[PDB]
C-alpha cells in the first residue's frame, strides 16, 4: 500500500455543480481527496472514476467538504 499520504479524504456532505471548466460536480455523498485550495475559498480535490465521470481532477468548495472517518482511521 501506500507510505503515508498527504492529501485529505473528505465526503461532499452537499451536492455542487461545477461553475468553471476545472470545477467538478459532486453529490453529497462522494468521496474526494484534497490536494490544495485556491484563492477562490476552493479546494482542488482529486475524484476518482465514478458513474458520473470518470478519474478526474475538479475544483471544489471545501464548505461542502467534511473530515471522512472509518476505515484505516488511525
Amino acid at each position: 500500500g501506500s507510505s503515508g499520504s498527504s492529501g485529505s479524504t473528505m465526503t461532499v456532505i452537499k451536492d455542487y455543480y461545477a461553475l468553471k471548466e476545472n470545477e467538478i460536480c459532486v453529490s453529497q455523498g462522494e468521496v474526494v481527496q484534497v490536494l490544495a485550495v485556491n484563492q477562490q475559498n476552493m479546494c482542488l480535490v482529486y475524484q476518482p472514476a465514478s458513474d458520473h465521470s470518470p478519474a478526474a481532477e475538479g475544483w471544489v468548495p471545501g464548505s461542502i467538504l467534511a473530515p471522512f472517518s472509518g476505515p484505516s482511521s488511525g
